[PDB]
């Protein structure tokens, strides 16, 4: 019972290098409950960052390395022991070959995220989706502001095509960045290196990226940016959506330019770190669900340990089981207070 990969039908629908771009999906008939995974790792924002990233990560931008089958994990498990409330679920993980976090609506690369997600759906209708109670998109990293972006968009999409029993709901992972000034500037040369703000300023013009509509209608003309930013997009969007994020998001780090060796860290970026988690925790205060432990990580939804990190007392999976309840004790704001990473003894390393 390993997720099983459909390669989309409508086949101008692609990966950047062409090749058609897909889904892995297993199905559960007695359940209700549908989670749709977006797969994250990184963007690219120009032409010769993408020939950089073609050279070095070929698998994220086609679909010919992929595997037929594929075994859940995390929250895609099928086993109680990884997944102890949502084992039972509909599962379908969708490959992130588009490098666009999940936004692009386009010889050269094709930038298709927004499209795939849109197409994912249409065709998951003919396979039991029509029948669906709840529909979970989740993500982790690239995949979990793509959540942000899309979430809506496919509550409207549902609603349209005449399925208005079927709840949306989102679930970010690693996806929640701010648009903050760099430890010490660098020039925007690399992905790593690039300020946050201008990653994504130059990337959405390349792929002709699209924001939730109520996002774009907040900002000016020409500054969808602005809708990348969790904090910034959070509150324009109707469904609900638990947001889990690591205090110390080891991308976030890296595209602030901070790079942490094994030594004792200096009095400049003590401080900057500690104001990190300081805001970080600000922005989410205003989450009703979320889980956010004080750990420099990156991604957990998917890892095979997730069930071990706990904030208050509180793991993960009973915190969004909690979320489960209270949308249809147990509580779902979980937000750690201390302030240096590892503070929380059952971080992962
Ligand atoms: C197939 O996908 C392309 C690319 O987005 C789209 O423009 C076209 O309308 C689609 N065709 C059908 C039949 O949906
Ligand atoms: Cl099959």
């Amino acid at each position: 019972e390993d997720l099983r990969l459909h390669l989309l039908l409508n086949t101008s629908v692609t990966c950047n290098d062409g090749s058609p771009a897909g889904y892995y999906l297993k199905e559960s008939r007695g359940s209700r409950r549908w989670l749709l995974f977006l797969e994250g790792g990184w963007y690219c924002f120009n032409r010769e960052n993408c020939d950089s990233r073609y050279d070095t990560m070929r698998r994220l931008m086609s679909s010919r390395d992929w595997p037929r089958t594929r075994t859940g994990t995390g929250i895609l498990s099928s086993q109680p022991e990884e997944n102890p409330y949502w084992w039972n679920a509909n599962m379908v993980f969708i490959p992130y070959c588009s490098s666009d976090v999940w936004s692009g609506a386009s010889n050269e690369y094709a930038f298709m995220g927004a499209l795939i997600i849109q197409e994912v759906v249409r065709e998951l209708l003919g396979r039991g989706l029509s029948g669906a109670k709840v529909l979970l998109l989740a993500g982790s990293s690239a995949g979990g502001t793509g959540v942000l972006l899309n979430v809506d968009r496919v509550a409207e999409q549902l609603e349209k095509l005449g399925y208005p029993a079927i709840q949306v709901r989102g679930l970010a992972d690693s996806g929640w960045f701010l648009d903050n000034k760099q430890y010490r500037h660098t020039d925007c040369v690399d992905t790593i290196t690039c300020a946050p703000t201008e990653a994504i300023r130059r990337g959405i013009r390349y792929w002709n990226g699209v924001v939730p509509e109520r996002c774009r209608r907040q900002f000016q003309e020409g500054e969808e940016w602005n809708c990348f930013f969790g904090y910034k997009v959070y509150p324009t969007l109707r469904s609900p959506v638990f947001v889990v994020q690591w205090l110390f998001d080891e991308a976030q780090l890296t595209v602030d330019n901070v790079h942490l060796t094994g030594q004792p860290v200096q009095e400049g970026l003590r401080l900057y770190i500690q104001n990190l988690g300081r805001e970080l925790r600000h922005t989410l205060k205003d989450v009703p669900a979320s889980f956010a432990p004080a750990c420099l990580s990156h991604e957990i939804i998917i890892r095979s340990h997730w069930t071990d990190v706990q904030v208050k007392g509180t793991s993960l999976p009973r915190a969004l089981h909690c979320w489960d309840r209270s949308l249809h004790g147990c509580p779902v704001h979980l937000v750690d207070s201390c302030p240096w990473p590892h503070c929380n003894p059952s971080c992962p390393t």
